[PDB]
């Protein structure tokens, strides 16, 4: 697809079996999901957002589909208002920004 | 341009006169710049993102040249450790996501 930006680029994504909507964002380095369960151990990571610094647990080797698209990648799990969807996983799509 | 995201991108921007960096953030519904000063009229705001909310003064109507594209809009100054322009602006250079 072709996405505008004339409204938030929100997409569904599944994760866990369970569908979500999910902000594609090229400001993101990292991907960021509010709480659920995943499987795996986790890492510590301390990740910095306009009004500061927050932390996370690191899960790597995560299998999401995001607009019908298949990544296997890291998601980090924390408090956000906004499940986003960074450059690590936008690179696995293929996704590019055009004008 | 096509401009991939491996890294983060970061485009030259001018604004008030001063040339600055800034990243093309898909997931900013607003346009936020490190301090600096601009003419006119502003108001104060609250916005937010990961790790809270900081304060910033509103200024309307405001030019700025994007990778060489000119644009008009709100522009948002205040502490923020990257200057990003949101989708305000992106929609005005005909920034779309592609994959
Ligand atoms: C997600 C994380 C890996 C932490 N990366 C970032 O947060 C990087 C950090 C960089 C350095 C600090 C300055 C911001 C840049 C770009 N951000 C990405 C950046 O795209 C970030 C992602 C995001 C979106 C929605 C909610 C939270 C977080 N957007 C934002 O921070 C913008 C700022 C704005 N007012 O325009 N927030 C929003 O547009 C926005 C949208 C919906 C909301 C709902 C409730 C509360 C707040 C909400 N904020
Ligand atoms: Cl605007
Ligand atoms: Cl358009
Ligand atoms: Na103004």
């Amino acid at each position: 697809p072709q996405i505008t930006l004339w409204k938030r680029p929100l997409v569904t994504i599944k994760i866990g079996g369970q569908l979500k909507e999910a902000l594609l964002d090229t400001g993101a380095d990292d991907t960021v999901i509010e709480e659920m369960s995943l499987p795996g151990r986790w890492k510590p990571k301390m990740i910095g957002g306009i009004g500061g610094f927050v932390k996370v647990r690191q899960y790597d080797q995560i299998i999401i589909e995001i607009a019908g698209h298949k990544a296997i990648g890291t998601v980090l799990v924390g408090p956000t208002p906004v499940n986003i969807i960074g450059r690590n996983l936008l690179t696995q799509i293929g996704a590019t920004l055009n004008f």
